[PDB]
């Protein structure tokens, strides 16, 4: 509360550390279905449905232009990108597949890093 302060975490490698994350994030083999926004022109029902879009490269131009916060913003931007693969695709497909490999990978990630 005012003037009542847990003891101040370092928080200046935080940036660093989620590009590092997001770097090993678009090279894993898997990373396909994520590296570029969807092509609402192009992939019927997607535009309608999926009512906030991201994707690994809208996160990377987010992350480099200071548009995240804090290390939680940046999380919940990631889980959106496969949450929204869930809402859009079966479980038993190569790209949902993809979303459940990469949604582990990185809350591996996640947790070994920040936790």
């Amino acid at each position: 509360s005012m003037s009542v302060k847990k003891p101040k975490r370092d928080d200046s490698k935080d940036l660093a550390l989620c590009s590092m994350i997001l770097t090993e994030m678009e090279t894993h083999e898997d990373a396909w279905p994520f590296l570029l926004p969807v092509n609402l022109k192009l992939v019927p029902g997607y535009k309608k449905v999926i009512k906030k879009p991201m994707d690994f490269s809208t996160i990377r131009e987010k992350l480099s232009s200071g548009q995240y916060p804090n290390l939680e913003t940046f999380a919940l931007d990631v889980r959106l990108v496969f949450d929204n693969c869930e809402t859009f695709n079966e479980d038993d497909s190569d790209i949902g597949r993809a979303g459940h490999n990469m949604r582990k990978y990185f809350e591996k990630k996640w947790t070994d890093t920040f936790k």
